[PDB]
Protein backbone atom coordinates (compact mmCIF):
# COMPACT_ATOMS: atom_id res chain seq x y z
CA UNK A 1 0.00 0.00 0.00
CA UNK A 2 1.08 3.74 -0.47
CA UNK A 3 3.37 4.78 1.54
CA UNK A 4 5.41 7.36 1.18
CA UNK A 5 7.58 9.97 3.25
CA UNK A 6 10.28 12.83 2.12
CA UNK A 7 12.14 15.35 4.78
CA UNK A 8 14.74 17.71 4.22
CA UNK A 9 16.87 18.06 7.33
CA UNK A 10 19.87 18.72 9.17
CA UNK A 11 21.78 15.68 10.46
CA UNK A 12 21.44 15.66 14.69
CA UNK A 13 25.35 13.75 14.75
CA UNK A 14 27.77 11.67 12.29
CA UNK A 15 25.93 8.81 10.93
CA UNK A 16 26.56 5.61 12.20
CA UNK A 17 26.85 1.84 11.09
CA UNK A 18 24.37 -1.07 12.32
CA UNK A 19 23.36 -3.66 11.81
CA UNK A 20 19.50 -5.08 11.82
CA UNK A 21 18.47 -8.18 14.27
CA UNK A 22 18.84 -10.10 10.80
CA UNK A 23 22.72 -9.26 10.40
CA UNK A 24 21.65 -7.20 7.29
CA UNK A 25 24.22 -3.87 7.64
CA UNK A 26 22.74 -0.30 7.44
CA UNK A 27 23.59 3.09 7.96
CA UNK A 28 21.39 5.23 10.78
CA UNK A 29 21.62 9.45 11.58
CA UNK A 30 18.69 11.44 12.78
CA UNK A 31 17.58 14.46 10.75
CA UNK A 32 16.28 17.40 12.53
CA UNK A 33 13.36 18.75 10.91
CA UNK A 34 12.41 22.52 10.92
CA UNK A 35 9.06 23.46 10.94
CA UNK A 36 8.17 25.23 7.93
CA UNK A 37 5.27 26.94 10.71
CA UNK A 38 6.11 28.15 13.92
CA UNK A 39 4.92 27.78 17.76
CA UNK A 40 1.70 30.09 18.18
CA UNK A 41 4.36 33.00 18.77
CA UNK A 42 7.19 33.13 16.38
CA UNK A 43 9.41 30.20 18.37
CA UNK A 44 12.33 28.18 15.86
CA UNK A 45 11.03 24.22 16.31
CA UNK A 46 11.84 20.70 14.60
CA UNK A 47 10.96 17.04 14.58
CA UNK A 48 13.68 14.86 14.98
CA UNK A 49 13.60 11.38 12.69
CA UNK A 50 15.01 8.41 12.44
CA UNK A 51 16.65 7.34 8.70
CA UNK A 52 17.73 4.27 8.03
CA UNK A 53 19.83 3.07 4.59
CA UNK A 54 20.16 -0.37 3.45
CA UNK A 55 22.47 -1.42 0.50
CA UNK A 56 25.88 -0.02 -0.19
CA UNK A 57 23.79 3.44 -0.33
CA UNK A 58 24.76 3.38 3.42
CA UNK A 59 28.60 4.01 2.48
CA UNK A 60 27.59 7.04 0.03
CA UNK A 61 25.69 8.09 3.82
CA UNK A 62 28.45 7.57 6.25
CA UNK A 63 31.19 9.40 4.03
CA UNK A 64 29.35 12.43 2.26
CA UNK A 65 27.08 13.29 5.50
CA UNK A 66 28.30 14.10 8.76
CA UNK A 67 26.74 16.21 11.84
CA UNK A 68 25.03 19.28 10.65
CA UNK A 69 24.92 18.31 7.10
CA UNK A 70 21.91 18.92 5.12
CA UNK A 71 20.05 15.70 3.72
CA UNK A 72 16.82 15.05 1.78
CA UNK A 73 15.57 11.68 2.19
CA UNK A 74 12.60 10.01 0.24
CA UNK A 75 11.69 6.43 1.68
CA UNK A 76 8.97 4.80 3.86
CA UNK A 77 7.68 4.98 7.01
CA UNK A 78 8.21 1.49 9.03
CA UNK A 79 7.35 0.50 12.92
CA UNK A 80 9.13 -2.00 14.73
CA UNK A 81 9.81 -2.77 18.09
CA UNK A 82 12.06 -4.61 20.56
CA UNK A 83 12.93 -5.20 24.31
CA UNK A 84 16.25 -2.61 25.59
CA UNK A 85 18.40 -3.56 27.84
CA UNK A 86 16.56 -2.51 30.98
CA UNK A 87 13.73 -4.51 29.70
CA UNK A 88 11.25 -1.81 28.26
CA UNK A 89 9.16 -2.59 25.40
CA UNK A 90 10.34 0.52 23.31
CA UNK A 91 8.35 1.54 19.87
CA UNK A 92 9.68 2.89 16.60
CA UNK A 93 9.03 4.41 13.57
CA UNK A 94 11.13 5.31 11.24
CA UNK A 95 12.00 6.00 7.38
CA UNK A 96 13.53 3.49 5.50
CA UNK A 97 15.42 5.61 2.89
CA UNK A 98 14.61 4.94 -0.69
CA UNK A 99 17.00 7.24 -1.45
CA UNK A 100 19.13 10.36 0.10
CA UNK A 101 20.52 13.16 -1.55
CA UNK A 102 22.94 15.42 -0.20
CA UNK A 103 22.39 18.90 -0.65
CA UNK A 104 25.69 20.29 0.82
CA UNK B 1 12.04 21.99 6.21
CA UNK B 2 10.36 19.79 3.90
CA UNK B 3 8.27 17.46 5.78
CA UNK B 4 5.60 15.16 4.18
CA UNK B 5 4.06 11.69 4.69
CA UNK B 6 1.18 10.24 2.34
CA UNK B 7 -0.02 7.10 3.87
CA UNK B 8 -3.09 4.54 2.94
CA UNK B 9 -3.75 1.85 4.87
CA UNK B 10 -6.65 0.65 7.43
CA UNK B 11 -7.31 1.23 10.81
CA UNK B 12 -6.92 -0.96 13.13
CA UNK B 13 -9.75 0.02 15.57
CA UNK B 14 -12.43 2.63 16.03
CA UNK B 15 -10.61 6.05 16.22
CA UNK B 16 -9.96 7.54 19.65
CA UNK B 17 -12.09 10.49 19.37
CA UNK B 18 -12.38 13.05 22.13
CA UNK B 19 -12.48 16.59 22.93
CA UNK B 20 -10.06 18.03 24.91
CA UNK B 21 -10.51 19.98 27.99
CA UNK B 22 -9.98 23.19 26.10
CA UNK B 23 -12.31 22.29 23.33
CA UNK B 24 -10.61 20.86 20.49
CA UNK B 25 -11.45 17.91 18.53
CA UNK B 26 -9.33 15.30 18.32
CA UNK B 27 -8.78 12.21 16.59
CA UNK B 28 -6.25 9.03 16.93
CA UNK B 29 -6.18 5.98 15.27
CA UNK B 30 -3.31 3.27 14.17
CA UNK B 31 -3.11 2.80 10.42
CA UNK B 32 -1.97 -0.37 9.03
CA UNK B 33 -0.36 -0.12 6.06
CA UNK B 34 0.70 -3.37 4.23
CA UNK B 35 3.89 -3.60 2.60
CA UNK B 36 4.71 -3.33 -1.04
CA UNK B 37 6.16 -7.38 -1.06
CA UNK B 38 6.57 -10.25 1.14
CA UNK B 39 8.61 -11.89 3.92
CA UNK B 40 10.64 -15.02 1.94
CA UNK B 41 7.84 -17.74 2.75
CA UNK B 42 4.69 -14.94 1.00
CA UNK B 43 3.40 -13.71 4.18
CA UNK B 44 1.63 -10.16 4.27
CA UNK B 45 3.53 -7.62 6.55
CA UNK B 46 2.13 -4.18 7.68
CA UNK B 47 3.77 -1.15 9.06
CA UNK B 48 1.72 0.24 11.88
CA UNK B 49 1.75 3.96 12.42
CA UNK B 50 0.08 6.25 14.89
CA UNK B 51 -1.79 9.14 13.39
CA UNK B 52 -3.39 12.28 14.82
CA UNK B 53 -6.08 14.06 13.29
CA UNK B 54 -7.05 17.65 15.12
CA UNK B 55 -10.73 20.39 14.28
CA UNK B 56 -12.62 19.46 11.93
CA UNK B 57 -10.87 16.54 10.00
CA UNK B 58 -11.24 15.02 13.83
CA UNK B 59 -14.66 15.07 13.30
CA UNK B 60 -14.83 14.08 10.41
CA UNK B 61 -12.92 10.83 11.30
CA UNK B 62 -14.77 10.30 14.15
CA UNK B 63 -18.15 10.09 11.83
CA UNK B 64 -16.80 8.14 9.24
CA UNK B 65 -14.19 5.61 9.98
CA UNK B 66 -14.13 2.62 11.92
CA UNK B 67 -12.18 -0.37 12.45
CA UNK B 68 -10.90 -2.25 9.53
CA UNK B 69 -11.62 1.47 7.06
CA UNK B 70 -9.48 1.96 4.24
CA UNK B 71 -8.31 5.74 4.40
CA UNK B 72 -5.26 7.71 3.13
CA UNK B 73 -3.72 10.23 5.24
CA UNK B 74 -1.42 13.51 3.78
CA UNK B 75 0.77 15.27 6.74
CA UNK B 76 4.03 15.85 8.43
CA UNK B 77 6.37 13.38 10.76
CA UNK B 78 6.41 14.92 14.07
CA UNK B 79 8.47 13.47 17.28
CA UNK B 80 7.98 14.50 21.16
CA UNK B 81 9.21 13.21 24.31
CA UNK B 82 7.23 12.48 27.54
CA UNK B 83 7.91 11.46 30.89
CA UNK B 84 5.97 8.28 31.86
CA UNK B 85 4.39 7.58 35.31
CA UNK B 86 7.39 5.71 35.98
CA UNK B 87 10.27 8.74 35.25
CA UNK B 88 11.13 6.95 31.98
CA UNK B 89 11.63 9.21 28.64
CA UNK B 90 9.29 7.99 26.44
CA UNK B 91 9.98 8.70 22.25
CA UNK B 92 7.05 9.40 20.28
CA UNK B 93 6.56 9.15 16.46
CA UNK B 94 3.45 10.08 15.11
CA UNK B 95 1.45 11.37 11.64
CA UNK B 96 -0.32 14.68 12.31
CA UNK B 97 -2.70 14.84 9.52
CA UNK B 98 -3.39 17.82 7.27
CA UNK B 99 -6.09 16.16 5.47
CA UNK B 100 -7.79 12.05 5.44
CA UNK B 101 -9.62 10.58 2.40
CA UNK B 102 -12.15 8.29 3.31
CA UNK B 103 -11.56 5.77 0.78
CA UNK B 104 -14.31 3.24 1.47
CA UNK B 105 -17.78 3.94 0.06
Amino acid sequence: MLNRVVLVGRLTKDPEYRTTPSGVSVATFTLAVNRTFTNAQGEREADFINCVVFRRQADNVNNYLSKGSLAGVDGRLQSRNYENQEGRRVFVTEVVCDSVQFLE
